[PDB]
């Protein structure tokens, strides 16, 4: 029976004797813990599945409790995940030497190359052949579904290097990732029923012969990112199987989001013609489609931050209140929820407003009931840990979007349609996922 210590957050058990909140919790987190924020406040602690968690969602204290490494770590759940996503394991792995080098392989030199590559992998991706126009005028295919194919393709073929796989195989390989990805979010949270766990499993296993290819005498290039990858795994005595089962891990890591984050884009343009023609205008440095990137990742840059609690840590809201995590409890933090989706900072917050960014120059002053907030959104997390991949992710959504955007027309087949509801499913777990998709056509411009 746990019970409230003194100056700890309110403690919100459920009614179902251990298991707590997790199937709530899991189903649409957006909306569990908007609830829980409603009911309690900035902090509060959850049962789910006998744990403990505590959620912060006071945004101005994120950065100083996620620096505190010594009391809150990523590592213990990183691995739960990966055993049970990846069906993976990496024993005496060093994450350090691969979190710096992730970090250099994605910035400066190495980036432009990287981006150069990028560039000509999507014009080889986006001739009419490619683009399924060799039948007719027009094309009808689901905004999302194309958005990710090509940026899915662009990156694996740039990331991996991958050029033995031609454009049937590339087909191949993102429809069986997409089965995977579907099963993400249930399979994170043991909650795959049994066709679910079956498909999962087949998906992985053509997956892991895919992404390596076995057959074929290609010496690895041990400076690029991905090769000194497999050469530290080699080195650490991890064998051939796990090798190939990390691929897909880090197929996931560089491709599932970015494409997914353009959809949004392009739906919000195409529903919005005001953004649309300020967009359209500026493609002849480009603060709008700054604005536009980062209104959408306000909206749709839905990561969990999750941590481990080490050691018991006392914690300070912004009205001074302190509160204690104890070990053994989880931290969760969520700037979907605050401040991305706060309507005490932006207003109507469901709403995509393009200029939310851009002042009568970038906007940059913004309050909660009088109070600074530094970082009005932060989809990339943390000040201190920010996504190392970021600057390759946005430099692919514009290549993208301006491509679309420069040369094809593209038209909703519903012209008043909105962009869909989100899957509540993908809340936590990186850029968000359309329910349905958004029926489009295009043609050669
Ligand atoms: C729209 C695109 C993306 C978004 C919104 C996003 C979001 C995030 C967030 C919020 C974190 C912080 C995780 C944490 O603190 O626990 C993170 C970390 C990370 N991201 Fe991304 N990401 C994106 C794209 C990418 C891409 C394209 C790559 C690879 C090229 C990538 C690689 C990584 C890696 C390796 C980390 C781990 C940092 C660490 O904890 O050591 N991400 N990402
Ligand atoms: C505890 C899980 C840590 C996972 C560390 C690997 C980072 C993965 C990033 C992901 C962002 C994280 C989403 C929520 C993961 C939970 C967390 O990192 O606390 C996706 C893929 C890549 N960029 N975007
Ligand atoms: C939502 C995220 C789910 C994907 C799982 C993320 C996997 C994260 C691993 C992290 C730590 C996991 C295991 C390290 C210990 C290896 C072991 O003993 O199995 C970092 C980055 C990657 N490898 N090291
Ligand atoms: C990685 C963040 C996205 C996950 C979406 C929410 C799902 C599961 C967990 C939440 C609790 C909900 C169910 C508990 C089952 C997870 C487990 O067995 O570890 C919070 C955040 C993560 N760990 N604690």
């Amino acid at each position: 029976r746990r019970t409230r210590r003194r100056n700890e957050p309110p403690l919100d058990k459920g009614m179902i004797p251990w298991l707590g909140h997790a199937l709530e919790f899991g189903k649409d987190a957006a909306k569990f813990l908007t609830r829980m924020k409603e009911k309690h406040g900035d902090i509060f602690t959850v049962r789910a599945a006998g744990l403990y968690i505590t959620v912060l969602l006071d945004s101005n204290c994120y950065d100083a409790v996620l620096s505190d490494v010594a009391s809150l770590d990523q590592t213990s759940y990183a691995q739960v995940l990966m055993k049970r996503i990846f069906n993976m394991i990496l024993p005496s792995h060093n994450p350090e030497s691969e979190k710096k080098r992730a970090e250099m392989h994605f910035q400066g030199a190495s980036l432009t190359q990287l981006s150069n590559s990028m560039q000509n992998n999507l014009r080889l991706l986006m001739t009419p052949s490619e683009m399924g126009l060799k039948t007719s005028e027009w094309k009808k295919d689901g905004l999302f579904n194309l958005c990710y194919s090509l940026l899915f393709k662009t990156g694996y073929l740039t990331v991996f290097g991958a050029e033995n796989n031609n454009s049937a195989a590339l087909t191949q390989i993102y429809e069986e990732f997409r089965r995977f990805d579907k099963l993400l979010p249930k399979l994170a949270r043991t909650t795959v029923n049994k066709e679910e766990k079956q498909i999962a499993s087949a998906a992985r296993e053509k997956l892991w012969k895919w992404l390596t290819p076995s057959g074929l005498d290609r010496k690895p290039r041990e400076q690029s990112w991905l090769g000194s990858y497999v050469k530290q795994l080699q080195d650490e005595g991890i064998d051939a199987e796990m090798q190939r089962r990390a691929m897909l891990l880090q197929l996931w890591v560089t491709q599932g989001n970015a494409g997914p984050a353009a959809f949004w884009v392009m739906g919000y343009l195409l529903t919005h013609p005001e953004a649309l023609r300020a967009v359209r205008e500026e493609i002849q440095n480009t603060p709008v489609f700054d604005s536009v990137l980062w209104e959408t990742l306000r909206l749709t840059a839905a990561a969990l931050i999750t941590r481990d609690v080490t050691q018991d840590k006392k914690i300070c809201l912004s009205n001074g209140q302190e509160y204690h995590l104890r070990r053994g409890d989880r931290l969760c933090v969520f700037p979907f929820i605050s401040p991305q989706m706060d309507p005490q900072i932006h207003q109507q917050p469901e709403m995509f407003q393009f200029d939310r960014f851009l002042n009568a120059t970038e906007k940059k002053d913004f309050f909660k009931n009088g109070a600074r907030v530094k970082y009005p959104s932060v989809p990339w997390g943390t000040e201190d840990n920010l996504c190392p991949g970021r600057h390759f992710a946005v430099h692919a959504i514009k290549e993208l979007v301006f491509t679309i955007l420069t040369r094809f027309d593209v038209e909703l087949c519903d012209k008043n349609a909105t962009v869909p509801l989100v899957d509540p499913s993908r809340y936590g777990f990186g850029i968000l996922q359309p329910a349905g998709d958004l029926e489009i056509r295009y043609r050669i411009r």
